[PDB]
């Protein structure tokens, strides 16, 4: 029993993170088959971040310019070409590490293990979720741009994130490997808002059922709440509405408890409009909301990799 | 900036996880040379494990008893010696993945990170710190039992736990990798207390410091304090004395931010004295313990591995 923020193992991952230089800058990329991928403002000058014409600035960068090393390694870059804020630089070998992996697009609310990495070198590993504001409370310094997130399937890496920025707020924007970034924002040094940021009801949600089966039950109540009654209660403290479709992915939870999805609501609803009077839930004393159902089944269940 | 419990990459010590089996018993080891390391309970029935003697279950046991698996391939056991608590199976070929290691004994307030594994393969990787009643607040399902604590200092690995059991109170408790328990456990199916857990000091400190440098700094007040002063709140709390050992470790940080060790100490003193009056630090409304100085520095100044 026991229930940690628990990160996917990344050894498939820092297998494929690089070092790759322009002129001053240096940052991370990865390197999956032969291709490494990185945030294409590895080729700015300082002075260049303010405002970037990312265009004109890479006509002037030929291959050479750029230094793409792997280990001590360096990889001779054959070809470079942009596809939106990322660059991607053809090497003239494949990354013999390459695992099975697929590039996708995650949804506010989901979660992902981040590699934070310096110089190509992994350094940490920590799980974040994607804020419904398209952010994610990550822990990036500079040099850290390019570092990646991802999830595991058996054998198969998803790759969700890489690194590109932080917000005066103290968060975090980054892209899909295609380079589109998640949310509003755009790869220059300027102040940028990001929505007002709810919480995530169905994490919280699952949060609570694995609470429970670790032993933490005085929060369940003998009293009974509607769909409708709930959500109406929910907005009140910006939480996320709950849908029938976050209902059924929860339904799996529910069956291995014996307590049922609007049961665990009311006892939400309860613990929304009281607090904890002194007591936590799994030594937290506040409401976590970066557990996804599966995610606290595959650390329920011992899902492995 | 942003300050997250993070893992060392675990890449190195996914390469030696492997699957053990001695009859109905499944469980993982560790496989560095020609040796794979595991809890000497695998050669336990779930009777045998009320009482056992586990020098007369050894003495039952054959190589041919050890069924060991290296993703798909078996390796075979060619010898087996009990150390304390620890299995030794000497095995036919030696991990070609073997990192740089060293066994260390970490010492209690000290933290590591687990790589939790079912059937030799890897699940997760999380932080934890060793308890000063020397237990450690994990997650482990039943099959988890061999799964390592350890850190990495560049390319060595210092494995410093192996998991044995968990204990009434729903915490945890296993060896050295030379199989000597940390704390006064033992490898038998018993109700077992640990001590009176008191809250690692040096630690909070640490993570004040982590909270200041990341824009969390309304604790701060002009005060200072004697370390008597401080020691004697403390203990009101059940707070480990800070020893001026623990003013130097915490010395570097002092400098990085301009916060004299002992204008801290005032600052956590108020704290512990006022409550936090319903605001966060780092995003937790509870004083965290689990981050040592080291772990600040080197995740707020990017060291890597
Ligand atoms: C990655 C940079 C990198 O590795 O390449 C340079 C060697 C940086 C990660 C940042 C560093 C601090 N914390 C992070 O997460 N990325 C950047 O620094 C961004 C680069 C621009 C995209 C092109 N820039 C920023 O993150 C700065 C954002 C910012 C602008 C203005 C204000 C105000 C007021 C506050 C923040
Ligand atoms: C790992 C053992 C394993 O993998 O063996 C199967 C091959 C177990 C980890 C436990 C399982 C539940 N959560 C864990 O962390 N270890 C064990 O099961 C221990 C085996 C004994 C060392 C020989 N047993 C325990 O941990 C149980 C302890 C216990 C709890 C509560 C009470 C009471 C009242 C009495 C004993």
């Amino acid at each position: 029993s026991g229930f940690r923020k628990m990160a996917f193992p990344s050894g498939k991952v820092e297998g494929c993170m690089v070092q790759v230089t322009c002129g001053t800058t240096t940052l991370n990329g990865l390197w999956l088959d032969d291709v490494v991928y990185c945030p294409r403002h590895v080729i700015c000058t300082s002075e260049d971040m303010l405002n970037p014409n990312y265009e004109d600035l890479l006509i002037r960068k030929s291959n050479h310019n750029f230094l793409v090393q792997a280990g001590n390694v360096q990889l001779r870059v054959i070809g470079h070409s942009m596809q939106n804020c990322v660059l991607k630089l053809k090497v003239d070998t494949a990354n013999p590490k390459t695992p099975k992996y697929k590039f996708v697009r995650i949804q506010p609310g989901q979660t992902f293990s981040v590699l934070a990495c310096y110089n190509g070198s992994p350094s940490g590993v920590y799980q974040c979720a994607m804020r419904p504001n398209f952010t994610i409370k990550g822990s990036f310094l500079n040099g850290s741009c390019g570092s990646v997130g991802f999830n595991i399937d058996y054998d198969c890496v998803s790759f969700c994130y890489m690194h590109h920025m932080e917000l005066p707020t103290g968060v975090h924007a980054g892209t899909d490997l295609e380079g589109n970034f998640y949310g509003p924002f755009v790869d220059r040094q300027t102040a940028q808002a990001a929505g007002t940021d709810t919480t995530i009801t169905v994490n919280v949600l699952a949060w609570l059922y694995a609470a429970v089966i670790n032993g933490d039950r005085w929060f369940l109540n003998r009293f009974t709440t509607t769909l409708n009654d709930f959500n109406l209660v929910a907005m009140k403290y910006n939480y996320e509405p709950l849908t029938q479709d976050h209902v059924d992915i929860l339904g799996p939870l529910s069956a291995q408890t014996g307590i049922a999805v609007l049961d665990m609501c009311a006892s939400l609803k309860e613990l929304l409009q009281n607090g904890m009077n002194g007591r936590t839930i799994l030594g937290s004393a506040l409401l976590e909301d970066e557990f996804t159902p599966f995610d606290v089944v595959r650390q329920c269940s011992g899902v492995t990799f």
